[PDB]
């Protein structure tokens, strides 16, 4: 009775959802074409509900009706500190209510609609669903959802409850990392070994240190930066673009926001054509007032850019360790997760921190949390 199950990473900035089928994990690709789909929701003037690539891609200079980044509200209440902190940056409103962080937008036509965290995380929910049951051709009624380590009792159970208001059954909560090691395949090796996990994405950094025994999985330290991802080394890049458009010209694109939301999709693109390539083109039709955009990135430029930002990501993993009683020697596993460990300088930086140790190779860092996922989903039928 619990059919095909899904396993779902719910993802800050991106989603992902995979299944087992025939024998083997299966990452399922969006309507869009895309592997992982973005945590976003937005609601045009006309009323249209977009979730996903569309949500995020679709523009305007209407920041206030587009929601992003539920995850760091979500199973959270409204005087929580790093509440107050986080709705500071962000550009829809945020009201109290219930005494929870409500989202409050314009749902069409000057009408006004407030949403829990978990509602807006449910929107996303349904849309890695619909990914699902489109790819499997049939209805899905069960997921296994992950979450990250530090998760609380209300955060854990606030993702239950997206799960429920998007039709899914979530049967289990299984840490993100844990599920990263499934992925590749951590649990089945004899003995004690120690695993590390290195985890960059768009928005958040997480560091875990995990204890395998016999296939029983243990957290014993978490660490990172809750506002460091690939998102921030995006706008070091729109720094440098907007400060040589500038002293190029004379004139300021900050001073219109549609041409700067413009430059951050293609920024971003280039970004990770740089993981591939040494060099990428940035190219946008009439930036700023019909004048065109047309300039290239290198790869060392990107990374002369973000270097300092590369490197901070080496103390929580010290911190790690410390926290642990453990060296560097002790760790016999190491596990990149997240998108932005796609940059090559992130893998060198991780390699000469463990002293030239190779880390786990072979599933997309962007994928793995969804991989695992979709292990013990696959089991479970
Ligand atoms: N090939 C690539 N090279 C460089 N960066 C990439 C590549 N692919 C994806 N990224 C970046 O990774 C980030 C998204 O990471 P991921 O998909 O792991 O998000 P997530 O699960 O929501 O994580 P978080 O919750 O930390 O934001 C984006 O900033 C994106 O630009």
């Amino acid at each position: 009775d619990v059919g095909t199950v899904v396993g779902i990473d719910l993802g800050t900035t991106y989603s992902c959802v995979g299944v087992f089928k025939n024998g083997r994990v299966e990452i399922i690709a969006n309507d869009q074409g895309n592997r992982i789909t973005p945590s976003y929701v937005a609601f045009t003037p006309e009323g249209e509900r977009l979730i996903g690539d569309a949500a995020k891609n679709q523009l305007t200079s209407n920041p206030e009706n587009t929601v992003f980044d539920a995850k760091r509200l979500i199973g959270r209440t409204w005087n929580d500190p790093s509440v107050q902190q986080d709705i500071k940056f962000l550009p829809f409103k945020v009201v109290e209510k219930k005494t929870k962080p409500y989202i409050q937008v314009d749902i069409g036509g000057g009408q006004t609609k407030t949403f829990a965290p978990e509602e807006i995380s449910a929107m996303v929910l349904t849309k890695m669903k619909e990914t699902a049951e489109a790819y499997l051709g049939k209805k899905v009624t069960h997921a296994v959802v992950t979450v990250p380590a530090y998760f609380n009792d209300a955060q854990r159970q606030a993702t239950k409850d997206a799960g429920t208001i998007a039709g899914l059954n979530v049967m289990r909560i299984i840490n993100e990392p844990t599920a990263a090691a499934i992925a590749y395949g951590l649990d089945k090796r004899e003995g004690e070994k120690n695993i590390l996990v290195f985890d960059l994405g768009g928005g958040t950094f997480d560091v875990s240190l995990l204890t395998i025994d016999n296939g029983v999985f243990e957290v014993v330290a978490t660490n990172g930066d809750t506002h460091l991802g690939g998102e921030d080394f995006d706008q070091r890049v729109m720094e440098h673009f907007i400060k040589l458009y500038k002293k190029k010209t004379g004139k300021d694109v900050r001073k219109d926001n549609r041409a700067v939301q413009k430059l951050r999709r293609e920024v971003e693109k280039a970004k990770r054509a740089l993981s591939s390539q040494h060099q990428a083109r940035i190219e946008i039709e009439s930036f700023y007032e019909g004048e065109d955009f047309s300039e290239t990135l290198t790869r060392a430029k990107f990374e002369e850019l973000n270097m300092d930002l590369f490197r901070s990501t080496m103390k929580p993993v010290q911190k790690v360790l410390e926290d642990s009683d453990l060296k560097k020697s002790d760790i016999d596993e190491i596990v990149l997760v997240g998108g932005s460990t796609r940059i090559p300088k992130i893998q060198q930086l991780v390699k000469e921190f463990f002293n030239g140790k190779e880390p786990s190779r072979g599933i997309n860092p962007d994928e793995a949390v969804a991989y695992g996922a979709a292990v013990q989903a696959g089991v479970l039928s």
